[PDB]
């Protein structure tokens, strides 16, 4: 008599069979759904967080925000990229930018909850809500928004981007560019450009912006192990600290937290609470940042996926996409977190997606190289499955 | 440098990327497709079988597989193996009209994008390397043979009371004093089929099973493909003749069993199997009279209807003609052991079969083991998925 867990259209994701739980999508949705005791008590995932409701104490089924179609194609691309790259793990989160609904939440490696007794404990725990990594360059769109808002730069400002040092600390870019446009700063992911941008604003500037986009804040899905990251509450910020903050050092985020950042970008500055339950719209959320300013930086982000930008391998024929790649050293070692985060379609964003691939060991590790292809594969599938009409005008 | 392997509609299943081999369906199609070594040479599955073709131009290769069908087959099978705590499972789906293998899946699987140290025994393609005794899945051929020889007619009632011959007990799961010929299949009456077999020469059933391809090579060219264990005895004891009629004394691969049921589905037309896309007309050869097979296919519908052992395979809106099976496994000392193979084999839709499906679950250990309890729900979920995906018009008629 246990409540049946379904996706947002009623597709069964956990069901009692005459009694035993059966999970029809098995390892595709294992971390989110969780599993139960022999007492049919929930001990992981939604099975645990909604156990009282599942027991009927509060018909008592549960329709998640998940779309199983999207969950399956997300898992397929993610799991096989983690294998192909000999990575420790990967996480992918897709969010509806209008509603805050988690449309997909996948991790690799996964396990089969229909028979989990032998699975390694660490494999069982979800990584999209418990793993915390430094976000790296995925914060630079928030840097650019801040600098514009504070009028320290203008839409077409050209920045000098030659490298330099703060107190002996060398600030350099992947490739050397004398100068870059504001767009170019994002397009080439210029640590110099962002660092110079940060150095002309108080230390509080970026600390406010990142929080407004939800970094350092709880995700509030109510899932066990859910994690809020570490976020800097330093009273005084050092010049090196002030500069490395503009490209993802000194704070730590879960994949879910990052997905919410990009859902707030996608909505042009409306912060919406995440949900794992199907949401009946509208959801008002909070206007955390001016729409015109976010709108402008979203357009600048399209250059990341065009020739010349670092995430061009995420390009999808027919659709504008506004993305940002990242690469972060793990804690420092010669092992890396490969990031691609983005919204689509860029003309009117519907979906925010983050792809995080942890410790790729197949010879390649740069975000644009490792997870940008996966972003394009996933988001291309999402756009088709959701009948989104193409975005790119023939030229 | 290396051709692409695709499904029958061009979906990529093995692709070279700048280079390295990548498998977009990963573990879903692992056993069939196989993998390459470091120097991009195939060493398992299609990658090896077609290695020369794939690497003069490097040609792409369109399998008969439909990735949509492969995925839903693997989904049901893999979760059923896990749920049942089974050693393994195999599922094969064959196009009744062409012989094309539309899906071929096993569980447990592995990810060919990183086959690091997965057990050798997880990486072999059990659909073609596992041999099990087919048990009651052979029974439709017994009835066909008995009808052809005129020892029974379509409406004969058989005494199915339990009896012992030469010290061996012949008994049904449930006891029934008598059964129609349809009842014999509906209830899977060892008693009934044993009496049909004993009224015929030993060569009768040996010949029929062979005409449906048992004991014959499957000929896919895949590494490790097996042909089974098939009797070549001149002399048969009465007990051997009887147990042969409920599937003792021979061992088949899941693939071989699927060809049997494809041959049932075509109403007696035997067709070579194919894992490459075929240009559609495949005439095959008639091996048994159409009317007789048609008659037994209708009889087989009772297996999925109230009173039949495979009722849990029922699919709303579609007629299906199936046979369940449960066989004692032969242990490592050559004697039967307390472990089982759970079978369900069948064709759909029963009005005009298009698909043959076999589901084989090896050693379920979660409290159930009979084919009707273990494999039949899996057959139903898979085939219902197949019929919908292929846009088959419902055949069920409201009553
Ligand atoms: C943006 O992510 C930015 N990343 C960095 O500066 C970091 N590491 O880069 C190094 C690497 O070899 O990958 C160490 C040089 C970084 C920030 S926080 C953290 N824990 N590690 C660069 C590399 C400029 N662009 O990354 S990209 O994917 O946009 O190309
Ligand atoms: C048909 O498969 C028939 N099965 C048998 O006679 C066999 N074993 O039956 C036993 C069991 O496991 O229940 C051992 C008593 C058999 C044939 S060949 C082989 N190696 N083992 C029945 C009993 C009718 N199967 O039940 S069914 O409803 O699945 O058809």
């Amino acid at each position: 008599s246990r409540g049946m867990i379904t996706d947002r259209s009623g597709r069964p994701l956990a069901v009692s069979v005459p009694s035993r739980r059966y999970y029809p999508s098995g390892e595709v949705t294992a971390h989110l759904i969780g599993f139960t005791n022999v007492d049919s008590q929930g001990i992981e995932g939604v099975e645990k967080s909604f156990d009282k409701w599942l027991t009927g104490q509060g018909a008592h089924n549960l329709a998640l925000s998940i779309d199983e179609r999207l969950q399956a194609l997300v898992y397929r691309e993610l799991n096989n990229a983690v294998a192909f790259n000999k990575a420790e793990s990967g996480s992918a989160v897709l969010v509806d930018v209008n509603t805050g609904e988690v449309l997909a939440m996948a991790n690799s490696p996964s396990y089969n909850p229909n028979n989990f007794a032998g699975t390694a404990k660490d494999t069982m725990r979800n990584r999209a809500i418990t793993d915390v990594f430094e976000p790296g360059s995925t914060v630079k769109p928030m840097v650019v928004m801040t600098a514009l808002q504070r009028g320290i730069v203008n839409e077409n400002t050209v920045l000098n981007t030659v490298p330099y040092r703060i107190n002996g600390h060398e600030i350099k870019d992947v490739a050397r560019y004398s100068e870059l446009t504001l767009t170019g700063v994002l397009q080439k992911s210029s640590n110099v450009g962002v660092s110079k941008l940060a150095l002309a604003m108080p230390s509080s500037a970026l600390v406010d912006t990142y929080s407004r986009f939800g970094l350092g804040k709880a995700t509030n899905l109510g899932l066990v192990g859910e994690r809020s990251g570490l976020y800097p509450q330093k009273q005084r910020w050092s010049d090196i600290e002030r500069a490395t903050f503009s490209f993802g050092y000194g704070l730590m985020v879960t994949p879910l937290q990052l997905a919410r950042v990009y859902a707030t970008i996608g909505s042009y500055g409306i912060y919406r609470p995440l949900s794992i339950t199907k949401v009946d719209p509208p959801v008002p959320g909070e206007r955390v940042f001016p729409e015109s300013l976010v709108r402008t930086v979203v357009h600048m982000m399209e250059s990341v996926a065009l020739p010349g930008g670092g995430g061009v391998k995420a390009a999808i024929k027919g659709y504008r996409i506004a993305i940002k790649t990242g690469t972060a050293k793990k804690v420092y070692i010669n092992k890396y977190i490969a990031y691609t985060a983005g919204v689509a379609p860029a003309s009117h964003p519907r979906f925010a997606l983050v792809v995080v691939i942890n410790d790729p060991q197949a010879g390649k590790y740069y975000g644009g190289a490792v997870s940008a292809p996966v972003f394009g594969a996933i988001m291309g599938g999402v756009l088709r499955t959701m009948n989104i009409e193409p975005d790119a005008l023939a030229t």
